[PDB]
């Protein structure tokens, strides 16, 4: 491997760790501490901040070890357990997202329903199947790879990415349709739809943007394509990468985060 690149590879992978841990730990202070987050739907930003904690702090070294130290030196014991961890941890991240786009869309439309069954028992109840998916489909599993097996793989990548990256693309168009039918002072009215554009197509654009390489060429590999070659590591590392972003995205566009960000800072 590199021997003085290695030195900046790993150099920048702690900033990436860093920049996660740091920015997820504001998020879980910032909505305790705030008395006006204090609404049932932003358990769900809690529990992702915190299985992005978790993956970032632990899940990071293994893979920032591997493909540095070029092999894998921990027990052998633990590449069958590693690479579930991993899995477990980013389709938890991936689902956390798509149940907060269902809850968004939920509360936009049926509204008055929705609000009389936003109890915290029920958000807690969601946030427990995300986990229990997350677990299950983590479940089946000098050196460590991934798992290779074609149906288990090609069932994997469907049921962890594709299906939220669907259910997320259909509610934000949505809601999009629904606010461009309300849209129509206009000055104000033509600078929110210009406003709510922009927030909503960073939303669904950098997920994908960081997630749809990956998944892609990961299956293209199990279909037996293959074409991805060391742009999967970077497609892979896009991926992590996402994380220590995903809370920006979900956090900076509310103004209640906002300010508490700012008391946290100053
Ligand atoms: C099916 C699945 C779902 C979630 C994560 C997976 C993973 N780990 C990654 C992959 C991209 N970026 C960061 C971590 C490896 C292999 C399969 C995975």
């Amino acid at each position: 491997y590199s021997l003085q690149v290695t030195l900046t590879l790993v150099c920048l992978a702690g900033l990436l760790m860093l920049l996660t841990v740091f920015g997820n730990v504001l998020v879980i202070i910032a909505v305790f501490t705030s008395r006006a987050l204090k609404a049932p739907q932003n358990l769900f930003l809690v529990s992702l901040a915190s299985a992005d904690i978790l993956v970032a702090t632990l899940v990071i070294p293994f893979s920032l070890a591997n493909e540095v130290m070029g092999y894998w030196y921990f027990g052998k014991a633990w590449c069958e357990i590693y690479l579930a961890l991993d899995v477990l941890f980013c389709t938890s991240s991936i689902v956390h997202l798509c149940a907060i786009s269902l809850d968004r869309y939920w509360s936009i439309t049926q509204a008055i329903e929705y609000n009389l069954k936003r109890t915290p028992r029920r958000i807690k109840a969601i946030i427990i199947t995300v986990w229990v998916i997350s677990a299950v489909i983590s479940f089946p599993p000098p050196r460590c790879e991934i798992n290779d097996q074609k149906w288990y793989v090609i069932s994997s990548c469907i049921g962890s990415f594709f299906a939220p990256c669907l259910i997320m693309i259909l509610v934000y168009v949505r809601i999009y349709q629904i606010a461009k039918r309300r849209t129509r002072r206009w000055r104000g009215r033509q600078n929110r739809e210009k406003r709510f554009t922009f927030v909503l197509a960073v939303v669904i654009g950098v997920f994908v943007v960081c997630w749809f390489p990956f998944f892609f060429t990961y299956t293209l590999t199990a279909v037996g394509c293959s074409v991805p070659r060391t742009l999967f590591k970077f497609f892979f590392w896009f991926g992590y990468c996402n994380s220590s972003l995903n809370p920006v995205i979900y956090t900076i566009f509310n103004h209640d985060f906002r300010r508490a960000f700012k008391k946290i800072l100053c």
